[PDB]
């Protein structure tokens, strides 16, 4: 259920956002994919949880390689599933003698 | 936690509802009640918030 998300203005964004809701409501979908800039995704995250779409049932897909570059504390304790892509790995030596 | 979706029901027992932020639950599908003893559309209070 492929839906443009990219064509949407500020000023009429909280309406069109919980109408694809009311839209993805149709057929109860509860497993989505983003595939969307890391600066379009939080946008999405937030309405998410101001409608209540992330308890437990649904399942996220962030298609980007920056899975940890945004702030996913918000979406943590919800209940729903979440998912995405790390390109940068924390844990080698390499980046942590550059993170220091 | 999300324990406001639909099927949730609170109570705000203070005599000021409109007086604290409640537009963040505004959408997430539980219904919330509460008390008013300034009523902000009476006439006189209009004219004081001005």
């Amino acid at each position: 259920t492929a839906i443009n998300v990219g064509n949407i203005n500020n000023d009429k964004k909280d309406e069109t956002y919980r109408s694809l809701f009311q839209d993805l409501e149709l057929k109860k979908e509860r497993r989505v994919i983003l595939d969307c800039e890391r600066d379009k995704v939080n946008d999405i995250v937030d309405q998410v949880i101001t409608i209540g779409k992330h308890v437990k049932g649904y399942h996220y897909i962030i298609a980007n390689l920056g899975f940890t570059d945004g702030d996913l504390l918000k979406i943590q304790f919800g209940g729903a599933e979440v998912s995405g892509f790390q390109i940068v790995d924390y844990d080698d030596s390499l980046v942590s003698k550059f993170i220091e």
